[PDB]
């Protein structure tokens, strides 16, 4: 099956499976191990795999997309002696995540978002772009090819294509998306596609 | 099965299967879904998504290769509304694609070409490169790492290693292939390989 | 099955399967294809593709790991007149290899590593990383999203994220590791995370 428990290992003493919504699309060329949820009518594509094998919950919140080749994986969380590593820790409205993916979340083909991660609602990651160590606010754009590493990104700011933002410096003074920045409108056109993309592959199976 | 048709949706109202040359190679762990055409002697290596399910077709010239891990997809190209959206479509040759790809292109390991974008024959993209809302022309190289996003890249040109293309003002400046280019013999070389992979492949199916 | 001999070819008179340590875990969902040696306690995970289909063979040494979605392969070893291309082979302890992957290497999600290119004991390529035509030195860290090309790395130097190396002389001058550096002690916990992962999937198979 492509929708596994993950093992029992040292920081791991009892297995847990997926929390899937049962109006989520999980393609059979997915993989899907562990403690991970997913929300509703939430797509993931062929090739994207979602591994939840060192501790800590990943979370996909509602009418978010997981694209193709996309990894969602994360650091160790609770090491060997039971301890939990708070630096590996996010936390989200009073609750703890390795990665937490919020609403309405476009995460594009190739993309990687590495935990600890958050990143918040109605907003676009691009295209090959990466995450880790970050927090990505609200209503943000990352652009083909960017990465956010070690730094909090502000709500409704833009990375350029390519751009590695590795500074708190640089990733405060980040563009502001505009109504005539050209990705303006990009997260809100793709998540109303995979929705709906959702809902007609679940139609097949 | 990996080779499957695309959904219903308000874009889609009738699916579309793969049109596939019998000569073509497909891995049995790639997947191909939707309105794609694929050429003669085209080997489609583990791990490759191409997905054609947001309307208009994606093809595959005679004698390409899509190597491991490579996406295709595009943005729609018909709305809800039965209107094609004429920027998101390419024009080749008298007939329109959501994706265009032709003859004798390698598409490297972990690259990436997503519709709106035409790629003409006899060029190389390299591993991990990206081509978007671009065509690029025929014998260029795309080196590893390199980035074609909104331009259109001359004929015999290559981008090197690490570099985004985003103006056309760059586009137009690249540098020349030349005999003496370090990569200006690969293209042929890995269509070479890849046409006697195909073959060898298909004698163990 | 995942785990498949290599095709016939005129530079592959006879195909070879996989040499496999009984103690290193392949995820289902992975794809090992011909002329590779895995080592002990080696974690293949979903979304890998180690390809050795061109000549000469893929080596992942003791320990190592393969994170999701990593590609290796290499270029032609040997062309169909039989005779070795020796700028694409590279020599290891005397013995020759067209990717000679060393102990205690951690290859993580989405890097890939092509021939000919050699990576030694204890390194960390980090997540999106690229190595190609190159000798990666002990002890070394590419961070993530960085790349080497045509170049060899000294023995405890690390490249910044993003950083592209082509020339021999920037590699010369880069900065090195120190118990300090924010990377320093990633590998050692990575592989003892990966060594722990292989034992338990292998508990559930
Ligand atoms: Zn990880
Ligand atoms: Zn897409
Ligand atoms: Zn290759």
């Amino acid at each position: 099956s492509n929708i596994r428990e993950n093992p029992v290992t040292p920081w791991n003493p009892e297995p847990s499976a997926p929390v899937i919504d049962p109006t989520a699309y999980i393609d059979p060329q997915a993989s899907v191990i562990g403690e991970v949820t997913i929300g509703a009518n939430v797509m993931v594509s062929p090739m994207a795999s979602i591994r939840s094998d060192e501790g800590m919950p990943i979370f996909v919140g509602d009418r978010s997309n997981v694209q193709d080749g996309v990894v969602l994986h994360a650091l160790e969380t609770i090491n060997e002696e039971g301890e939990p590593i708070e630096d590996n820790i996010v936390e989200v409205d009073g609750k703890e995540y390795a990665v937490y993916i919020g609403n309405n979340v476009s995460l594009a083909h190739q993309s990687q978002v590495h935990g600890p991660a958050a990143v918040g609602d109605d907003t676009f990651i691009g295209m090959q772009a990466f995450v880790f160590k970050s927090k990505v606010g609200n209503n943000c754009v990352l652009e083909p090819r960017s990465a956010a590493i070690g730094v909090t990104i502000p709500d409704g700011r833009y990375i350029p294509a390519g751009m590695v933002v590795t500074s708190q410096a640089e990733a405060d003074k980040l563009p502001e998306v505009t109504d005539d920045y050209a990705y303006s409108h990009t997260n809100e056109a793709v998540v109303y596609v995979n929705v709906h993309l959702a809902e007609g592959y679940k139609e097949t199976s």
